Parts: C-alpha cells; structure tokens; sequence
C-alpha cells in the first residue's frame, strides 16, 4: 500500500528557499498581472516541450492558464519562478494547485504540479529536483506533504506510464499539417470514410452539464474515481471549477461537459468532459492551429455492475457521442490517454496510437507501481486498467 517517505514537521521546515546556482534567483509569479502572465506564457510556448525538433507546440491562452492555475484554494505563492539575476528574465517555472488524491485507499493532500518548465539554456543545470524541492517546501509550510507531477520522459521511477491516443475529427486538416500520416496504399477518401462520425448523438438523455448537476456529478464521479489505485478527489467547488464552463466577457470556453439524465428515473447515470488545448503548426500555408480536445473526467453507473461487456458497450456509446460533440464544436482531433477505462474503447472508436507517453510521479510518497492501461508492448489492454484515475494537464 505504501506511505510517506518522510514525515515532516512543519515547524522544522526552512522558512527561506534554497540558494540557487550562481546567477539566478527565486520569484513568486503574480499571474493576475498580464505582464507576468505573458512572461510565463512565453516561457511555456518555447521551452516547455522537451524535444528540440518539435515542429508543433502548444498554444496557451489566458483562459486556459486561469483555468489550470486558479482553481479553488490557489495561492500566488505556489506559482514559482526562477529569474536570471542580471536580466530578470524568467527562465524556469513550477506551478501547483492544492487538492486531494487517493493512493491505494489512503487520502493525501497534494500539490498537483502542472507547468514545470526549464529554459533550454538551463537544462544542463538539472533544475527539476530544485524546483520540486522549493514548491514542496512552500507546501510543507501549509500542511501539504506530498505532490504529484508528470513528464514525457522516464526519470527515476514513474508510479505509472500511459500512452497517448489520437482520434482524427477533421482528418484532411490533420493530413495537410503533417499531423496525420496517409497509410500505405490508402487514399484521402479512405481515411475520411474511416473517421466519419454521425451528425447526431445516440445516448438517450444526454445533454450539457449545468449547475444543478454539480451535486449529482460530484457523487457519481467520486464513486467512479474511487475504483482506481491512484485517483483524484473532488470537492463540489472543484467539480464546478474544473467541469462547468462559465460564460463571461473576454472569456473563452476551455472545458465541455455533458450528463446523461436517465429518461425514466431522471437520475444522472453518466457524464463525460473534455478540454481544449490547441497545438500551433510551426508554419503552414493554409492552417495555423490544430484545435485539439483532450478527454478529461467521465463516469458511468454501468461501471458498478462489474461486467466488462456492459461497460464496454456503454463507453462505446458515450464516447462516440463525445467525439460527435467535439466535432460539432469544431475540434480537429480528440486526444486521450490509456488511463481510466479508456482501453475499453480507444481502438474500436478509431483512436490511433501516438508516440507520446505520459509518466506519473509522486513526491514524498512510496507505493507499488500502478498499471497504466497498457501491456508490455505498450498496447491498450483491459487487464491493465483500474490504476490511473487522475487526468493531469
């Protein structure tokens, strides 16, 4: 089951950060300041993807960054930066939001770390342990003794590893920008036919999530997520932040959520959500961006009957509707990982395997490795689920 690596006494934790390497200094980011938001945005756009031939890169936005970093309980002090002393330019960042997860039946207050970014010029200084140590020192002073973070590379011991999958929605666009390949002997018509979607949804009672649904989604999601070895815990205030889009001036929609109201009993029996994070096409004559949806949290009452056949059929129904709703909202591609129960539907719904991997890390906590939905060949396998029930951004 595991437990903490060290029990920490918050009165013995240093109140001042560690001295940095020669010419650099700590900073606290004020992301309500658009100039500082711009600094982080610029650092992330050019330095957050670890590989240097990436001819794609994520396009962040004020709405996305506010959604990711300003969740209930957020503090400026957990938006940490490093600046070069001479120029004051921002050269590294690590941001955390406080929440709770469960790890093999044990509930833990954590900081979920979501933009650990190091400028290309400082990768040789190996600052990752140094940033993690500093944000967690700040969390230790507030009674949070564990963290969870991710990476696209293997570092000393992921707790789990998941594979990225991609479902084209506008295959032709994806082909034109070099995102999707044309398989040998195939044709545009063949691939367009392959990825065709109905124009209407099939799940009876399906429709968009609303404020009144918060209590019911909270209960259902919590019951579903508790089934996984490592899973996110939600308060009702977190459900509303993370899942309910709020329309407002200067505000762009980041998350889409739908529920299924059973036509007879009128209870919420299913729900799913997805978020927008576009990828910039580094130069192309016709297309600037890939509008990408990422599958987020979902849940279904069918899970609790414990027969895999019925759960597969229900997820095939629900997630094909998720694809239809994304296509209706003009997304080009629908991305998902092998976590949750996703291997039950990825291949059938024509998600193609990606070369990306997401690796999960726990800080100050020891537990047995957790299955990530894939077998030893890195292929989805229903015997390797039940492990990862946290979606990190």
């Amino acid at each position: 089951s595991g437990g903490p690596i060290k029990i920490i006494d918050p009165e013995k934790v240093s109140k001042e950060p560690d001295q940095l390497i020669e010419g650099f200094e700590w900073t606290t980011l004020d992301l309500t300041n658009e100039t500082e938001l711009q600094e982080l945005w610029d650092l992330l756009t050019y330095h957050y993807v670890e590989d240097d031939n990436a001819m794609f890169r994520f396009r962040y936005s004020q709405s996305f960054l506010h959604w990711a970093l300003m969740s209930p309980g957020w503090r400026k002090e957990w938006h940490v930066g490093v600046r070069a002393t001479k120029s004051k330019k921002l050269v590294a960042s690590i941001c955390g939001v406080p929440t709770e997860i469960r790890v093999r039946d044990q509930k833990l207050k954590v900081t979920e770390i979501n933009f650990l970014c190091i400028h290309k010029k400082l990768r040789s200084k190996r600052l990752t342990p140094v940033l993690i140590k500093e944000i967690t020192r700040r969390c230790y002073l507030n009674g949070i003794y564990q963290a969870i973070y991710t990476a696209g590379v293997v570092l000393p011991t992921p707790v789990s590893s998941c594979r990225y999958y991609h479902r084209p929605l506008d295959w032709l666009k994806l082909y034109e920008v070099g995102f999707s390949p044309l398989p040998h002997g195939s044709t545009k018509a063949r691939q367009i036919t392959k990825n065709h979607l109905p124009s209407t949804t099939s799940t009876p009672g399906l429709r968009p999530m609303e404020i009144k649904d918060i209590d019911a989604v909270h209960d259902l999601l919590e019951r579903y997520l508790k089934r996984f070895d490592m899973n996110q815990a939600f308060t009702k205030e977190e459900i509303e932040h993370w899942l309910v889009h709020k329309d407002g001036a200067g505000k762009e929609q980041v998350v889409w959520s739908y529920v299924v109201e059973d036509p007879e009993t009128h209870k919420i029996t299913d729900f799913f959500s997805f978020y927008n994070l576009p990828s910039t096409v580094i130069q192309h004559p016709k297309h600037k961006e890939v509008r990408a949806a990422y599958l987020y949290y979902y849940a279904t009452e069918t899970a609790f009957t414990e027969d895999l056949k019925a759960l597969k059929e229900r997820l095939l129904l629900l997630m094909n509707d998720a694809l239809i709703q994304a296509k209706k909202a003009h997304f080009d591609v629908f991305n998902a990982l092998t976590l949750h129960d996703n291997p039950l539907f990825l291949e059938q719904l024509k998600f193609g395997a990606g070369d990306g991997q997401l690796h999960f890390y726990l800080y100050n906590y020891r537990t047995a490795p957790i299955p990530g939905g894939v077998n030893e060949k890195n292929l989805p396998d229903e015997k390797k689920m039940g492990g990862v029930g946290v979606v990190m951004l």
